[PDB]
């Protein structure tokens, strides 16, 4: 733990002020739409499906994603703490109904591609695309290696 | 079978100069990856186990070199032969005994150490953009190929 806390305080120290409230931005603006395009793309594999079949955990889950990609992107040295907390309430929720691991990695897969277009298509520079991108690539491949390995 | 259509489509809407840069990138930085690769991920006592003795430091390292070259300069033909070494390296990694969590975590620390190599190149932000974006995805299918298998 001591190890992953100061990697991921190192994540948000080292990413610029500026690129994170600009992440930020972008979390905040597009999560209704990256949680909803995350639940569709999902179901879509047979294997997925079997564990979102309800309506009642579509809008669990789709409020829930977009809380989850609101707090990792806009994430601050005081909140790792906590985001390391809630993978692991996570990891026990996937382990608690028995959700496969390659099929919530796959998940990780199908976020961080859809969360490209979005960077891509905002009103930044090249530059500063590049480096969001860059936070929350990194922000979201911990947050994985935190919940998988709990 | 999906994984070929998705990797396939990965390389064919990645735009060839990007592509190009990509494969550049790898060449010229490979060796110096493999190496920055070992140090940080020696560091976890996990998977310092299996890197013990010098012998097979080197073996990682040089398998290291060929597999980031090998992905990132990928082309529609390479992809079917591509999947195939995952399968070879994911067997490889089940006859020593590898937690998968652990390889995983490689994945992260290799996807980690490229942004800085592909960020001081001399391309413009725009294609360090592009290229950073088609390795990502070719580590991380490459990764659900190795995973799955
Ligand atoms: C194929 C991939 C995935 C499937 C099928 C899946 C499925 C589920 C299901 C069925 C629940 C229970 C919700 C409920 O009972 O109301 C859940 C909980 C949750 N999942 Fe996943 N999940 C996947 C991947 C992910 C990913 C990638 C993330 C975040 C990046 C995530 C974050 C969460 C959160 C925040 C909750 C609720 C936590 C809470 O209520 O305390 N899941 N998931
Ligand atoms: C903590 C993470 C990892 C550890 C400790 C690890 C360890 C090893 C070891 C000990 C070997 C055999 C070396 C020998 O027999 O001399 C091996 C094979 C190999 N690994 Fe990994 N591995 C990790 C993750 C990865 C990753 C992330 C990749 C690629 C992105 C990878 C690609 C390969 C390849 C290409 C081979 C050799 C394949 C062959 O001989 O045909 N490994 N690994």
């Amino acid at each position: 733990f001591k190890r992953m806390k100061d990697e991921w305080t190192g994540l948000v120290e080292q990413a610029d002020p500026p690129i994170r409230a600009k992440a930020a931005e972008i979390a905040v603006a597009h999560a209704h739409y990256l949680s909803i395009e995350f639940y569709r793309i999902v179901r879509i594999d047979p294997h997925a499906e079997e564990f979102l079949s309800n309506e009642q955990v579509e809008r669990q889950l789709k409020s829930a994603m977009e809380r989850w990609i609101i707090n990792v992107l806009s994430a601050q040295v005081d909140d790792v703490e906590r985001l390391i907390q809630i993978q692991h309430t996570v990891a026990e929720v996937h382990a608690r109904i028995g959700i496969p691991v390659e099929i919530v990695e796959m998940g990780f897969r199908v976020l961080k591609k859809i969360l490209y277009p979005v960077i891509f298509s905002s009103d930044y520079s090249a530059a500063e695309k590049l480096q969001v991108y860059h936070f929350s690539i990194n922000s979201i491949d911990i947050a994985m290696e935190v919940m998988t390995r709990a």
